[PDB]
């Protein structure tokens, strides 16, 4: 039996603008369903627990498994009434997955539950998984001598590119690429809105939404020996 660990952001909110954001639903939905199975548990946290904020333009056009996700009455509970991150004893997985979402660039990267439950994972060499986003979960996290364990890994994960097609390039509070290259990562990219997925010491890295399937598939492998 695996145990996977899925973390969204619980930020509602784009910055100082009006704005509503959150988690891209699909980069939940779309590698729960590819990856669960009967020797596969998935559980899901959001950093604050409560309700998990959806981006609405995730959700702008209709989508199979997002309503699926959405139907079942136990994954809708999950969405109102999420654990926390920090009340989880990360012993219990083999993998810990970020989805992504703009939300995340605001209480992905100074979390320090991330922080600690990724080296836990990094350290028995369990599968450490990020999309969009979502990597910015990955920017800080620290080794005992304060060096990031993405230095030198290769990596990608929302472009530059990408992030001004959407015109969000002013309203995030850093660039994603570029803090990626400042810690260190060896940073790359596809283009936009292609399929993208990097791995590096089962850290699994992926660009965009398009990239959700074969993130997936990755992880699934990754998994196993």
């Amino acid at each position: 039996m695996k145990n996977v660990l899925m973390v969204t952001t619980s930020h509602d909110v784009m910055g100082n603008s009006n704005e509503k954001t959150g988690l891209w639903l699909s980069e939940l939905t779309h590698p729960y369903y590819s990856i669960i199975d009967k020797n596969i548990n998935i559980d899901i946290v959001s950093i604050m627990g409560g309700e998990i904020p959806i981006d609405p333009n995730s959700v702008a056009q209709e989508d199979y498994y997002n309503d699926k996700f959405l139907a079942d009455d136990n994954l809708k509970n999950i969405m109102k009434n999420s654990t926390s991150l920090r009340d989880v004893n990360i012993k219990e997985y083999d993998a810990i997955i970020f989805a992504g979402g703009h939300g995340t660039m605001w209480d992905f990267p100074n979390n320090a539950n991330i922080h600690s439950k990724v080296l836990d994972i990094y350290a028995k060499n369990g599968v450490i998984g990020a999309i969009c986003h979502g990597v910015a979960a990955l920017i800080n996290v620290k080794d005992n001598n304060g060096q990031n364990i993405i230095r030198d890994k290769e990596v990608t994960g929302f472009s530059n590119n990408e992030e001004k097609i959407v015109g969000l390039t002013d309203v995030v509070p850093f660039s994603l690429e570029d803090s990626l290259v400042e810690a260190g990562a060896k940073y790359s990219s596809a283009s936009e809105w292609q399929s993208y997925v990097k791995s590096d010491s089962k850290i699994i890295t992926a660009q965009n939404p398009q990239s959700a399937t074969d993130f997936a598939k990755a992880i699934k492998q990754s998994l196993f020996n």
